[PDB]
């Protein structure tokens, strides 16, 4: 029984992609062990309860956790030191067992795992969870072809669309961690000559040309995305579904604006007021999922003022909401997972990027894939309520509303084609599985 290890970075949007890939591998006959921390096995729904499930291997004691007194640098430095020893101890017992693992797939953001794999003679591959366009940007920042602030107002990178400085990732959003994040992201290409191959969370039709560029770095590159669950009885003591779905069920098809800037962005009340008022001014039905600490910054009386039009809740499953036919538009922060979800479910977007790679994903969503528009922001970075209202109207009601929806249904078709049997991504996964059986 061939078995491999998958080692994701324990953080927002890094685990689900590797878990999804693990599920595809198990469906093709490969047993998968997920190497993770005590907190992820504990404080998350990683149950691995069925006999065909991913096996969870906890290798940490929780002493690698981020302290309140820690900077990002101290946290990543301690994590690397402790998890390196933890992985060395784990492989020691596993590389001399009856059935040793034949491969380790690890998050690309932990390039130190390759050195551990190399030391034990274990085949390995980093997994790039972000867009391939970001791989190009980070590589060119690493090699001096692009600079923190760009010298030239137009940036032309190999096999990439032209970008202005307002389309490049904003790592300055959290000033204390700016240099740390840039060093982290640029250090993902330093030891790729020893990688068996590179895995990318994308699909050929989406970034094919950029992937061709990536292959020129010397190693095989395998697109295996998008990592969205393929899914997208009768109880007398329970209701059929969730409250969100029920509320959406009573709306006309394609009429509601699903709003979510994700679970990590901390927006300012000033900008939060204008955004809420912007959504209010449109007079459209909208389902806004926002966490408790962000919801307290909402303007006083806002939810009562949009009583008939708005449903503001603390949680709903994003996938089931985006797959609902009553939803016609997605006001999103343009995180890579959200970006791929929008494309996979054929839903046009109002791009409101906040930080990091979100601005680059927004650029591709608006100017390259053409499935929506970016909210115009001012010099201060504040998006006014008319810009917000205008943008929502333009994508849902304006001249290009039919265009955007047509582009979205096309990207939705190619995305399903990619992960469907014989698709570009499925083919890459089958070839990898075939090599592991050799």
């Amino acid at each position: 029984d061939t078995h491999i290890l998958v080692f994701p970075f324990p953080a927002q949007g890094h685990i689900n992609p590797l878990l999804q890939l693990s599920k595809h591998l198990i469906a093709k006959g490969i047993k998968v062990s997920l190497v993770t921390t005590l907190h992820v096995s504990n404080r998350m729904q990683l149950q691995g309860a069925y006999s065909n499930s991913v096996k969870i291997e906890v290798i940490s004691d929780g002493s690698e956790d981020r302290l309140e007194t820690d900077t990002l640098r101290q946290y990543l430095d301690r994590f690397r030191q402790k998890m390196t020893k933890n992985l060395e101890d784990f492989l020691q017992k596993a590389m001399v067992s009856s059935n040793p693992p034949k491969f380790i797939i690890y998050d690309s953001t932990m390039p130190w795992v390759l050195e551990v794999a190399k030391e034990f003679g274990l085949d390995r591959a980093p997994f790039y969870t972000q867009s391939c366009a970001l791989n190009s940007i980070n590589y060119h920042v690493l090699h001096g072809q692009l600079k923190l602030p760009p010298e030239t107002p137009t940036i032309s990178l190999p096999s990439m669309p032209l970008l202005r400085p307002s389309d490049l990732p904003a790592y300055d959003f959290d000033p204390a961690s700016t240099d740390t994040i840039i060093d982290l992201l640029t250090s993902q290409y330093s030891n790729i000559q020893d990688a068996n191959l590179l895995f990318c969370n994308t699909f050929d039709k989406l970034e094919g040309e950029i992937i061709q560029w990536m292959e020129t770095l010397g190693r095989p590159v395998k697109t295996v995305g998008p990592t969205v669950p393929s899914a997208y009885g009768l109880s007398l003591f329970k209701p059929n579904e969730d409250v969100c779905l029920k509320w959406l069920d009573s709306k006309p098809s394609g009429s509601v604006l699903y709003v979510s800037y994700g679970s990590l962005v901390e927006m300012g009340e000033e900008q939060l007021k204008e955004l809420a008022l912007g959504i209010k001014e449109t007079g459209k039905f909208f389902l806004w999922v926002v966490r408790d600490t962000e919801a307290e910054k909402l303007p006083p009386n806002f939810v009562e003022s949009v009583a008939e039009k708005g449903l503001v809740v603390s949680w709903c499953s994003q996938l089931e909401v985006l797959a609902h036919p009553s939803v016609g538009c997605f006001f999103t922060h343009c995180g890579w997972n959200s970006t791929l979800e929008a494309l996979c479910l054929g839903v046009p977007v109002v791009a409101f990027p906040q930080w990091a790679d979100q601005v680059t994903n927004a650029k591709f969503l608006e100017d390259v894939w053409k499935v929506g528009k970016r909210v115009k922001r001012n010099e201060q970075r504040l998006a006014s309520k008319e810009e917000v209202r205008s943008c929502i109207w333009e994508v849902m009601e304006g001249e290009r509303a039919s265009e955007f929806k047509s582009n979205s249904m096309e990207w939705k078709k190619w995305a399903k084609e990619a992960v469907d049997e014989g698709g570009s991504s499925d083919k890459n996964i089958e070839e990898f599985v075939a090599m592991l059986k050799q």
